[PDB]
């Protein structure tokens, strides 16, 4: 027994040992040899050779949190946007050097190998990327943190561009498996659907329930050189498989073939209205998760530390639950259910624990997005939690009766049940009522939740409403994607910045130093050169590596206004044709996003964006002064490639629309200047960098409301501006579309008659901004120094701060960048 | 109208050539709500919850349609 120990298992940065474990895994774990090993085969042996170093400190970290028994906090989210783990695990584990040299000796190229890895299709967007930067920051500042959520077999779609129209292919990333996960079939948990509530004696008894088993997979997430490794636990669904003769449902009829597939694709598919599968997926993750949580509470040396019930009295001192958005919300009615029906606490003690346990992050601004479920759906599948949720509602509405007596209209505005045709339950109100801290995600966004969207809740409990501005992590989004900038920042100010980013302010002393200025412009020239190469080698175009690299990589929605940007590109076009010989700053405009299958404007937009570019990049007079490229199937591996290259960050959402914007911050950090409205994340980065160093432009949020007030009448603009009047007629006549003139007919009308986001309003000033942009560009030394002021001011946007603030201000635990002894 | 004669019919409103004009320039609803007082009045009855006292906010998507699209 005590001699079964982790101790003698690793002589790390040693090339001769890493060669050894390489050859162990290729052969013994993969049961392959060099005569038949593929690059995938060698990709997996390396994966595993690095993994052994991982699980060893998973080990040590997790032994250490059990001995030390800290507040350990469960980050629940239904999408974890991870993307490629190898280089990120090596750099974080300090193994990058010895592994590269090692594979160099084995005569394998590690970069060829690192591109075999499939982009972890657990996520889709922001909500998911945010979960992955937050898990990195929580390791680095050694928190006892767990990321929880479903395992999606099929990611979401992997896009293809066939003929300028978008095609969704599927991401079967788990095809040759995943070397970074450990299946734990041992810990498979039941999760019940449907049923009937038998109100028996001391309680209620949820009977006749269908079961779906949740089987968990574990994945390790390493810190920045601190030897803590934390866990990411993703759940997979498995139907019970008695379905053959055992149950006597069957024999006679196996039409409950359906049970087993309606269970299975809980885990299969990401999403992507009121569909029972979303609700079964969300409740799937909550239920499994919280049984793990209370399993670890009563086990984690607290089965010894009972004093009363193994009391839930001290549950909020050992658990923190973060409801990232309204997808986890049945965490509040499920933790009561367990506490109240299964253990036996009464409702007021059990409620005490829930509210002190639960905290809720909101990411939406428009009331039209907040999530809401029909009471007839919840009665059918969760009939017991409909009960609890009504009692939660009743008692909350008497609290509001305490506080504003006489009020009739707040009872009904504030309530969890919503009236109309289709009686709904408002999930955002559930969260506020059973959580002890509600937070937004950028200053303005948390204020307009306090001021308009949740205000009658802001009045009953103003204490609740916090804000914790998002962040990007410096490991993967500066060190990893950009070594060249990492390095030259390190010569000057040292390595602590990577685990302490505000001290990038130190850089501001080197503003006028020409060695920094030059070096800083050299690395971009490097980065652009290499990205220019990737744009030929994997996808194709003839980029001019000297051009101003204008990239917009955002979700193709109307409100994300890529169309704006298209009016501007067509503008540049028309000028280079009208005035063939005026000096124009050459640009390469790159736009990228996944449509959202079913959203027909977005499919029409990518079409515009390809054919503008079919026109201009082939037309002889524009030469190499302008090119427009669409960046296909934008995902995390492409972000770490094009964000290093970019000179201009295209952040143009109608103002008042964004809640924040994490690609914004990534771009700043790598010396890319921002053109952008005074919205979302742009505001505090303008505030850091100084507005002189930002390209702000277009109608501030005040002016939006004004324009709505009197009515946005787009024709007036058409009729003042002669460029605008012209590019509309070019779209319409078929100049961009000669085999189907009439194609952009529904984009032209939209803009012209019912633009809900006012593209035309900000058109004039947008391109005036753009002209500023190109000028400064044509002045290296002053271009390259704005960058330096921007990068140097990046401190407020490292996710290490966002978590440090979550830690102190909502969860109640202290940060620590201390290196656990280990390996 | 033509077999009865115009005089025997109550014809009205925007004829087509006019709707095509108001589209050519862009129908800005707001203007009409701000000339006409009784219009203002009913819009403001719809949003205040006059007709809807238990969920006042109920005809809000009607009211916004009317107002903005
Ligand atoms: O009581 C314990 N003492 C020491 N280490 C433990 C104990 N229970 C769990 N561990 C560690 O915790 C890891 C995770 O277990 P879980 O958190 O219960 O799922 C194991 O792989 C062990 O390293
Ligand atoms: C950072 C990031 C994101 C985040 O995109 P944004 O927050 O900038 O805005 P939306 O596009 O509107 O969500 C999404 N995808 C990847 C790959 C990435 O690195």
């Amino acid at each position: 027994r005590k001699q079964i120990s982790v101790r003698g298992l690793a002589g790390v940065e040693n090339v001769t040992e890493l060669k050894k474990n390489f050859n162990r895994h290729l052969h013994f774990t993969l049961v392959k040899d060099r005569n038949v090993a593929t690059p995938r085969d060698y990709y997996f042996a390396l994966a595993h050779t690095v993994r052994d170093h991982l699980v060893g400190r998973w080990i040590r970290t997790q032994q250490h949190y059990y001995e030390k028994d800290p507040k350990r906090i469960y980050y629940l989210s239904l999408e974890f946007y991870m993307g490629r783990t190898l280089q990120n695990t090596m750099v974080n584990l300090a193994l990058e050097n010895a592994c590269d040299e090692a594979t160099y000796q084995l005569g394998l190229d590690m970069e060829e190998l690192e591109e075999i890895e499939e982009d972890a299709g657990l996520g889709n967007g922001g909500l998911g990327r945010l979960a992955a930067c937050f898990l990195d920051s929580m390791a680095t500042l050694g928190l006892a943190a767990y990321g929880y959520g479903i395992r999606y077999e099929f990611g979401i779609f992997n896009q293809k561009i066939c003929g300028g129209w978008q095609m969704e292919e599927a991401d079967d990333w788990l095809r040759y498996g995943n070397p970074w996960e450990k299946a734990r079939p041992e810990f498979t948990l039941p999760v019940h659907f449907y049923g009937r509530v038998e109100h028996t004696s001391q309680g209620a008894k949820w009977v006749d329930t269908q079961v779906v088993l949740a089987m968990p997979y574990d994945t390790p997430v390493p810190g920045y050189r601190n030897n803590v490794v934390n866990t990411m636990r993703l759940w997979s669904a498995k139907a019970p498989n008695d379905f053959n003769l055992k149950d006597f449902n069957v024999g006679g009829y196996i039409q409950a073939v359906l049970d087993r597939n309606l269970a299975e694709n809980i885990s299969r598919v990401l999403y992507p209205e009121g569909k029972e599968l979303r609700l079964k997926q969300e409740y799937f993750v909550v239920a499994a998760t919280l049984q793990d949580i209370i399993r670890r509470f009563k086990s984690s040396k607290f089965g010894c530390r009972d004093p009363v019930r193994t009391n839930f009295d001290a549950f909020p001192d050992k658990v923190a639950i973060q409801l990232n958005d309204t997808h986890p919300s049945l965490a509040i009615p499920e933790l009561m259910r367990v506490l109240v029906d299964l253990e036996r606490l009464d409702w007021d003690k059990a409620w005490e624990v829930t509210v002190k346990t639960c905290a809720y992050t909101n990411h939406t601004v428009i009331p039209e997005a907040l999530e809401r479920w029909p009471v007839h759906l919840l009665e059918t599948l969760l009939p017991r939690h409909l009960q609890i949720i009504y009692e939660i509602n009743q008692r909350f509405l008497n609290r509001v009766a305490a506080a504003f007596p006489g009020d009739v209209d707040r009872l009904r505005r504030m309530s969890l049940v919503e009236e109309g045709a289709v009686k709904r339950i408002n999930m955002a109100h559930l969260c506020i009522a059973g959580s002890h801290a509600v937070n937004g995600v950028a200053r303005i966004h948390s204020e307009i939740l306090k001021k308009t969207i949740f205000k009658d809740f802001y009045e009953l409990e103003p204490h609740k409403f916090q804000n914790k501005t998002n962040g990007i992590t410096p490991r993967r989004w500066l060190v990893l994607c950009n070594p060249g900038l990492a390095e030259i920042i390190a010569e000057r100010i040292g390595e602590e910045y990577i685990s302490d980013l505000d001290q990038l302010r130190k850089l501001l002393s080197y503003v006028d130093d020409e060695a920094f200025i030059r070096d800083v412009a050299k690395v971009k020239q490097e980065n652009k050169l290499k990205f220019a190469a990737y744009l030929e080698r994997e996808y194709k175009v003839h980029i001019n590596p000297n051009s101003l690299f204008d990239v917009q990589v955002k979700r193709i929605h109307e409100y994300k206004r890529q169309l704006l940007n298209c009016l501007h590109v067509i503008t540049l076009y028309n000028r280079i044709k009208k005035e063939p010989n005026k000096f124009v700053v050459p640009r390469t405009v790159m736009i990228g996003g996944k449509a959202a299958p079913g959203y027909h404007m977005a499919k029409m937009i990518i079409k515009l964006i390809t054919a503008i570019g079919d026109v201009v990049n082939h037309d002889p007079v524009v030469g190499d002064r302008l090119r427009v490229i669409f960046l296909e199937n934008y995902r995390v591996s492409l972000a770490e490639k094009v964000i290093p290259a970019a000179d201009l960050s295209e952040q143009i959402s109608t103002a008042g629309t964004e809640a924040s914007g994490t690609g914004n911050m990534k771009f700043m950090l790598n010396g890319a200047l921002t053109i952008g409205t005074m919205d979302g994340a742009n505001v505090e980065m303008a505030e850091e960098a100084g507005e002189e160093n930002f390209f702000i432009f277009g109608m501030r949020v005040e002016d939006v409301d004004r324009l709505d007030q009197r009515g946005y009448n787009a024709q007036e603009y058409y009729d003042r501006i002669p460029e605008l009047r012209q590019i509309i007629e070019q779209l319409s006549s078929g100049f961009f579309s000669p085999k189907q003139p009439d194609l952009f007919k529904d984009i032209v009308n939209m803009l012209m008659h019912h633009d809900r986001f006012k593209v035309f309003a900000d058109y004039e000033e947008y391109v005036k901004c753009q002209e500023r942009v190109s000028a400064l560009y044509k002045n290296p030394r002053e271009w390259t120094r704005m960058v330096i002021r921007n990068i140097a001011t990046s401190g407020k946007f490292s996710s290490d701060r966002t978590i440090a603030q979550y830690a102190r201000e909502i969860w109640g635990v202290e940060p620590s960048r201390q290196r656990l002894p280990a390996p």
